[PDB]
DNA sequence: CTACTGTGTTTGAAAATCCCG
DNA sequence: CGGGATTTTCAAAC
RNA sequence: GGUGGGAGGUCUGUCCCCACCAUGGGGUGCGCGCACGUCCAAACGACCAUAUCAUCGUUGCCCUGCGACCGACGCAGGCAUGAUAUGUAACCAUGCAUUGGAAAGUGCAUGGAGCAGAAGAAACACAGUAG
């Protein structure tokens, strides 16, 4: 009963926890600055229609920004060049094929910028990096050696990263994933039998708290024949004899399905809400930024410095010492600004992670329970016509649930598509 | 005015070049 | 001065 | 004993640890006490310490005196209420320097980190929404 069955995956990602050093951790935010500065740089150039960035021309002139160029070492030798800080990142990172150019750029183009040309294209449109949306992430490649997990405890592994020496403790380490041919090794044995790829992805992360975590995307290379490049499973529990299950959605609860069993979503949002808007409206009054009585503060500060910087460069000439030259700063941030900050990101994360937490053990126990689900709409768009459900929504993610639901179904291979649950399976079964 | 959310898309392999014991 | 680690190339374009 | 939290990748309880409030009052039993169970009260992202800022009667009072009207106005003072900054919170062991003749910390470098029950796919992008 309940038996760990293996499965064999798709692909993974090994969410750990990385411990790094003071000294190694900032080594890491600089890798982080560096490949911003690069994105930066590389798309403020890409709009001037630089052909040293951008592809070449059509039979119309349009212009588009060529991907494969920016993955040359002439122009990532060229942005090191122009400013030193940006040579710290790892080439890896930004040249290979889930680099800074050829993975974020893609996407942000082919997406975000709907695929027109650059010259044709807007500036103000395009998101640049910020301390809005900065960049924390960067994906290289290391082999298994430097993937060596503590003998002793069966949770801690010992990472060793590129342009890194000190090989990371991450805790964390799945050891619900056994590699081999059937899945019948540890990561040990497989290292030894040589049946882990020579090249896998890891993404160090940083959050939005001061935390550095890890993904090491486990991955077979090709679907030749029925056999892919590499193999590895994990092993998932399942109720001893399945039957079909049509989920339901309520008010006051998360899921409620059609043998009677209900699971309550204890509404992690509005018993915080009071802290939560405490700390909101604490924040709003203190020294930091998202203040508006020291935001425009510093955007002053700012625009004086630059009408100050025009009067004394071009009328002044700038000869040798012109008058007497301040420049002052944009302000930072206090510290008790910034405890609550931490503070209330804390708590944030905190309350999006009991919710995760809660959904994934929902999802689990209605999982293995559940041979055949009978969900009602992928979407939300579906379901908010009515609007008796927006003000749960306001507090409670649907799409969390449904997501999880959706890939955990496929695990198992189940196929997706109490009265009203009882009738909405028959239908399903129906169709 | 920052901070959180719904939706879509990805997820290496092998030489060639460099360099501290 | 040399194996291993870091870098580069694989490869097209609305 | 309850409330909030910090590390042991995540959640609950516990383990270790930090800041707090009840030693109360009430529906009914039995022998001034016992509560078989629920009820209200507190304490909520700290704590003090430091100096510097609320404003429309504000933050209300003390009304410490003062001036003027016929219960009400203003002037010079303090209290803790709130909020702006700094020294400042949260497991254990080892190694280096310092505080101390010690005890015990400080600053740095590491190392280790459960138990009981559940689970463990992450990154990027682009909208929109909440506060």
């Amino acid at each position: 009963s309940l038996n760990a069955k293996k499965i064999r995956l798709e692909n993974y990602a090994m969410k750990m926890r990385l411990y790094p050093s003071p000294t190694q951790a900032e080594q890491m935010d600089k890798m982080f600055l560096a490949l911003r500065l690069a994105y930066n740089m590389t798309f403020h150039e890409v709009f001037q229609q630089n052909p040293a960035v951008c592809g070449d021309p059509d039979e119309d002139g349009n212009v588009w920004p060529s991907y494969k160029k920016m993955a040359n070492k002439t122009w990532r030798k060229a942005l090191i060049d122009q400013n030193p800080a940006i040579a710290e990142a790892p080439a890896a990172a930004i040249t290979t094929n889930n680099g800074l150019f050829l993975s974020n750029g893609q996407k942000a183009w082919k997406t975000g910028m709907h695929n027109l040309p650059a010259n044709k294209a807007d500036r103000k449109d395009f998101r640049f990096y910020s301390l809005s949306k900065p960049r924390r992430s960067f994906a290289v490649q290391i082999p298994p050696d430097c993937i060596i997990p503590s003998d002793t405890n069966q949770k801690v592994a010992r990472i060793k990263l590129p342009k890194i020496d000190g090989a990371i403790k991450a805790r964390g380490f799945n050891r619900k994933i056994w590699f081999g041919p059937d899945g019948k090794h540890t990561y040990e044995e497989a290292l030894a039998a040589h049946e882990l790829s020579n090249n896998l992805t890891v993404r160090v992360s940083k959050d939005t708290c001061g935390d550095y975590f890890i993904c090491i995307t486990f991955s077979q290379g090709k679907v030749k024949g029925d056999k892919p490049t590499w193999e590895f499973y994990q092993e998932v529990r399942v109720s001893p004899i399945p039957e079909p299950i049509g989920l339901d959605v309520g008010i006051k609860d998360i899921a409620i399905l059609n043998t009677g069993t209900k699971y309550e979503n204890k509404q992690f949002k509005r018993d915080r809400a009071a802290t939560l808007k405490k700390m909101s409206r604490q924040l709003s009054r203190r020294w930091g930024p998202a203040n508006s009585a020291f935001r425009d503060y510093n955007k002053n500060i700012r625009a004086e410095n630059r009408a100050l910087e025009k009067a004394q460069q071009d009328p002044g000439s700038s000869g040798v010492g012109p008058e007497a030259p301040v420049l002052k700063s944009v302000a930072q941030p206090s510290r008790r600004y910034l405890t609550i900050q931490k503070n209330r990101a804390k708590l944030e994360r905190k309350i999006a992670r009991r919710r995760d937490t809660y959904y994934h053990q929902v999802t689990a126990e209605v999982a293995g329970k559940s041979s055949l689900l009978a969900v009602e709409t992928l979407r939300v768009k579906n379901m908010l016509q009515n609007h008796r459900l927006a003000f749960a929504l306001s507090d409670a993610a649907m799409s969390d649930f449904i997501s999880k639901l959706k890939y955990k179904a496929r695990r198992i291979q189940v196929p997706l598509v109490i009265n009203a649950a009882k009738n909405i399976l028959a239908i399903a079964q129906n169709m």
